[PDB]
């Protein structure tokens, strides 16, 4: 019902608990963190990470494929913790350089 999230980004990992019924940016902003976003609707890449251990739920976003999806790409907008989990942050050259 709370995971913990690792959130590994540019200059190091930082983690906090997350609910099951929030999205992974939404709390990470609770948090006091500064993650990148533009729409917060799952409909551009912008807030976009990678899943390195653990799964989410982002069934709630559209923009990936499943190509993408299957590398583990995840958008944090949208994505709901469904395990502990890792996600390395600002993957959005990554996903739109495929
Ligand atoms: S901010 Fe656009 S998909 Fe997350």
């Amino acid at each position: 019902a709370s995971y913990k999230v690792k959130l590994i980004t540019p200059d190091g990992p930082i983690e906090f608990e997350c609910p099951d019924d929030v999205y992974i940016l939404d709390q990470a902003e609770e948090e006091g963190h500064d993650l990148p976003y533009s729409c917060r609707a799952g409909s551009c890449s912008s807030c976009a990470g990678k899943v390195t251990a653990g799964t989410v739920d982002q069934s709630d976003g559209k923009f990936l494929d499943d190509d993408q999806e299957a590398a583990g790409f995840v958008l944090t907008c949208v994505a709901y913790p469904k395990c502990d989990v890792t996600i390395e942050t600002h993957k959005e050259e990554e996903l739109t350089a495929l």
